[PDB]
């Protein structure tokens, strides 16, 4: 098995976002308005053949979300907005889980919508980049998740099989669009994230309430 | 030319699902988010070849969210949801402005993320339904906006070449889906909507205030 992780939420702590929402809108909850925005316009230029780096989709949605507030940006925002998305740090249940899914055995891979950037990387200033065996990311493809050729060009750079791969993510789109290239899914219930339940939609078939109940489950999995 | 209208939103007031947000999270400004999670999961299954219908989309996502801000639901707030939804009412400003336009010459379509659905339509309740040619609806195309199959399958559905039609939204990326498949696009700024400005996305040809105002545009360029 590889474990192929989300990174953006999944391993790194998103709400880290909390004092630039706090900030600019007085309400940080606002945080829970611009992220879906970012993930809905990131689909929307994927659909229609067009590609902007993550980050760059995430500092208009900033400005649109603000504008959409009437709350005063400056190029400072949106400056701290990158530094944050850019310096987010690890929820303290990553770290063990990993190890505990490296010890038994499974290969670890990232996979970020996020575009690389000259280093250190998210991960890296996480501390915990030294655990996967790969950084995979969409620039690559030029299209955004679930787009189907991010899984199978994933597939094929690892030179695996459909059924030999699981995507973790906090999120039910993240893995919705692996489960459709033949991949297992597994949820990580990370705050604000919970499945969602739709009528002819695969359901994930591994669910933890965190990073180390989904590791129970993925270890439990193999016997 | 053949004007081109999203319906939810753009001429139906969305905001008018207030009372059931605020009854249910506390807080009616919760539309905010439940609204582009919708948007975003509609994406979602497109991209990876799924489809439901809208409502259904709809009414699962308010679960979620729900479960999100661990806010109580029973079925009866989605029956609500369904109620509300299915009878947004018209902007003031928007039978006027459609008698502008038809006053004037152009030929005006709807376009419904939503599927068709039991007499009477939100359109017919709303009392608009009738200064339109064709309500057309992605539930045929089995496919949200803004994929490409929606707007070419609009262009023939209509006997209408790209340059011929004009999208008209509330929604940046509504509008975005139709220019790239070479249509022109309006921007109406109904509440909490402002364009989305991004390097090498193009801006909507017509942008507008209120309906009144991208009707003057509308017209204008006509002479």
């Amino acid at each position: 098995g590889i474990l192929v992780f989300d990174v953006n939420e999944t391993l790194l702590d998103l709400t880290s976002l909390s004092p630039l929402f706090e900030r600019v809108f007085g309400d940080a909850k606002v945080l829970r308005e611009w992220f879906p925005e970012l993930i809905l316009y990131s689909q929307t230029l994927t659909l229609t053949g067009l590609y902007r780096p993550f980050g760059e989709i995430a500092a208009a949605v900033f400005e649109m979300v603000a504008a959409n507030h009437q709350a005063k940006v400056t190029p400072d925002d949106i400056a701290e907005l990158k530094t944050r998305l850019t310096s987010m740090p690890a929820y303290p249940d990553v770290a063990p889980a990993l190890t505990r899914l490296q010890d038994a055995g499974f290969r670890l891979v990232t996979l970020t919508n996020s575009a690389p950037s000259p280093a250190p990387s998210p991960l890296e200033k996480a501390g915990i980049a030294s655990f996967f065996e790969a950084h995979l990311t969409v620039h690559s493809s030029q299209r955004f998740k679930p787009h189907p050729s991010v899984y199978d060009s994933t597939a094929e750079t690892l030179g695996a099989k459909p059924e030999e791969l699981c995507m973790i993510a906090c999120h039910i789109w993240a893995t919705i669009g692996a489960q459709a290239r033949g991949w297992r899914g597994g949820f990580v219930a990370r705050p604000h994230n919970t499945p969602l339940t739709l009528a002819e939609v695969p359901q994930p078939d591994f669910i933890g309430r965190d990073m180390g109940e989904l590791a129970d489950q993925l270890i439990a999995s193999l016997t």
